[PDB]
């Protein structure tokens, strides 16, 4: 549940190879030496260590099944070594590329579903995830999501990608946030553009480069559909009441849990046919 100083990983843990590309940093394919067990693990090279220390603990002391777990966390030579329950899935916007399709609204439903199950248990403990996307909704082969990151790839990209298309209205030109009591609804508004770019492939304003959509989000009305026909008037409304500008009245994860979208949402069914095709 912390970082380990006094250990070689390379005793623990073999390199079999790398996951993805791709910006934000090499992430690589990790195996136990003694287990069997996969991870996905990110080596990145004491003032640029207590950076990554929140987003450690939090990992450790996250017990829930739709957060990505902490294999182990090891400080070794100039490099720290974060060591990460390996999804089999991979990423949703990876799979959207593969498959060179959006998600069925089914499917949204229960990504969205799980994703404020999440949030909700996120959010009792005053954590704020900070970079939802679809590219930190990774999968297992169950159908179930984890949430991943937490932040990290982009404090490590820090030393257009990374541009934050997701960004809430209220935030989007800080660096660092004011602690206020409506700060965990920016995941809220995070959570919506998310479902757009699962819904459409990629988010709002992905056409346009970093310093411009900082501004387009700032000063637009919320993003919707672009193409309403094609969804429940469920979804545009959930997307609705989630992307409010003002972060005192958009929901939290708990009331929209309450909402029509994904209230009945009882069975991940859509999400393991998914994975299912990517793997065929
Ligand atoms: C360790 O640190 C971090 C790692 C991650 N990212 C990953 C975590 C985590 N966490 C876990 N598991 C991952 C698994 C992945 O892919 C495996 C499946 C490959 N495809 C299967 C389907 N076939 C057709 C094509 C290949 C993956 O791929 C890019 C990234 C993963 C992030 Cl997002 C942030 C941090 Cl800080
Ligand atoms: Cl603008």
């Amino acid at each position: 549940e912390h970082v380990r100083r006094d250990l070689d990983p390379n005793e623990v843990w073999e390199i079999v190879g790398e996951l993805g590309d791709g910006a934000f940093g090499k992430v690589y394919k990790a195996k136990n030496k003694e287990t069997g067990a996969l991870a996905a693990a990110k080596v990145i090279e004491e003032e640029e260590l207590e950076d990554y220390i929140v987003e450690i603990e939090i990992l450790a002391t996250c017990d829930h099944p739709y957060i990505v777990k902490l294999l182990g966390a090891y400080y070794h030579d100039g490099k720290l070594w974060i060591m990460i329950e390996f999804c089999p899935g991979g990423a949703v916007d990876a799979i959207m590329l593969e498959l060179d399709r959006g998600l069925t609204e089914p499917q949204i439903q229960v990504v969205c579903r799980q994703m404020l199950e999440a949030l909700n248990f996120l959010h009792s403990k005053r954590i704020i995830h900070r970079d939802l996307k679809a590219g930190n909704v990774l999968m297992t082969l169950e159908g179930d999501i984890r949430l991943a990151d937490f932040g990290v790839s982009a404090k490590n990209l820090k030393t257009f990608i990374g541009t934050p298309y997701w960004m809430a209205p209220e935030v989007v030109m800080c660096e660092t946030m004011k602690d206020t009591p409506y700060d965990y609804k920016a995941d809220i508004w995070s959570l919506g553009i998310t479902l757009i770019e699962m819904a459409q492939i990629e988010p709002p304003h992905h056409e346009l480069n970093p310093m411009r959509v900082l501004l387009k989000i700032a000063k637009s009305d919320p993003p919707t559909l672009l193409t309403p026909s094609k969804w429940s008037v469920e979804f545009r409304d959930f997307l609705k009441i989630a992307l409010d500008k003002n972060p005192e009245t958009r929901p939290s994860a708990a009331q929209l849990l309450e909402h029509p979208f994904v209230s009945s949402i009882t069975s991940n069914k859509a999400l393991r046919e998914l994975v299912a095709e990517a793997k065929a």
